């Protein structure tokens, strides 16, 4: 009867998140989320970052939909929006480093790293949920 | 790496299943027992927060709390006593209708007590398996 998210996706605050069980490079992951009409995960709330951060820690490193592939040092979400000042706090100390060599962002432990996009990692999709009358 | 069974949500070392249908309280207990889980027991505030918002999207939802053993004492389905640190979650004006509304539900932003005969959504919880 009342189903908020696709089967095996988790509901959180009006959206549905899918946690990959396997690992892929950054671009593939984008493609993988695209294939289910979703986006490699974009963060725009702290409750979200807290929920996503904890899941990832139990699995391991996990890609999010953030990168500076358009322009070194500028960090864009796949929807084109710029990284907000309110989120810089999520960088781990010593991150981001290796600018121009590590162009994609991952959850790592308790914060974000930038990394070689070529590496395979777990990933996460996000799309909007569907209500119940 | 699979933390929880298919269509179950991982949270802080446990697994959660959200029903798509509604059942009276005792049935819901049964349903949980069918999959080696319990009608949900809260023991953390991050947990209470997650469930609360999830229920909101669906509708009133049962948890594994009741005073069926003894009017006015609220025990979890596992027999454990309700903690002082969690009393804050009763909505204002809850618990009421004591001795007539014997089971606890998520309702809005806190907990109500309700007639156990009512059909409501439910949530099961059981421990996860790591990677
Ligand atoms: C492999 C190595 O020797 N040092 C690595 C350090 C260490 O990880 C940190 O000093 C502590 O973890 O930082 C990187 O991983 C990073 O995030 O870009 C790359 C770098 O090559
Ligand atoms: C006259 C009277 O006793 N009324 C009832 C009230 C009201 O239900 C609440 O005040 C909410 O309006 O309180 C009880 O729930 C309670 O706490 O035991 C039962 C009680 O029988
Ligand atoms: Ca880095
Ligand atoms: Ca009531
Ligand atoms: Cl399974």
């Amino acid at each position: 009867l009342c189903r908020l998210c696709p089967w095996d996706w988790t509901f959180l605050l009006g959206n549905c998140y899918f946690f990959s069980k396997s690992q892929r490079n950054w671009n593939d992951a984008v493609t993988a989320c695209k294939e289910v009409k979703a986006q490699l995960v974009i963060i725009n709330s702290d409750e979200e970052q807290t929920f996503l951060q904890q899941t990832s820690k139990a699995k391991g490193p996990t890609w999010m939909g953030l990168s500076d592939l358009k322009k070194e040092a500028t960090w864009l979400w796949v929807d084109g929006s710029t990284l907000s000042s309110r989120f810089q706090k999520y960088w781990n100390r010593g991150e981001p480093n290796n600018i121009g060599e590590e162009d994609c962002v991952e959850f790592a432990g308790d914060g974000w790293n930038d990394s070689k996009c070529e590496l395979k990692k777990f990933w996460i999709c996000k799309k909007s949920a569907t209500p119940c009358t």
